[PDB]
C-alpha cells in the first residue's frame, strides 16, 4: 500500500549522504537515480519537506539540490537497514 515514489526518493536521498560531507544531489540527478519525472520527484519533495525530512534548496529560477535533514537521514538508516 505505499507509495513507491515516496520510497525511492528517500533510498536515493539517503545514497546521497552516505560520504559525510558529501555536496548534497541536484534535482535532475535525484530525478534520475529514483526513475521519476521531475515533477513527481517536486511533489514528493514538497511532501518530504514538509515533514522536516528534506531540505529543499532552490535558488531564483527553481534550480538546486535537495538532502535529508538530520532527522531524514537517521530515520532512513533505520527504515532500510
Amino acid at each position: 500500500g505505499i507509495d513507491p515514489a515516496i520510497v525511492e526518493v528517500l533510498l536515493v536521498l539517503r545514497e546521497a549522504g552516505i560520504e559525510n560531507g558529501a555536496t548534497p544531489w541536484s534535482l535532475p540527478k535525484i530525478a534520475k537515480r529514483a526513475q521519476l519525472p521531475m515533477s513527481v520527484l517536486r511533489r514528493v519533495l514538497t511532501q518530504l519537506q514538509a515533514a522536516g525530512l528534506a531540505d529543499v534548496s532552490v535558488e531564483a529560477d527553481g534550480r538546486g539540490h535537495a538532502s535529508l535533514t538530520q532527522e531524514g537521514a537517521a530515520l532512513a538508516a533505520q527504515l532500510f537497514p
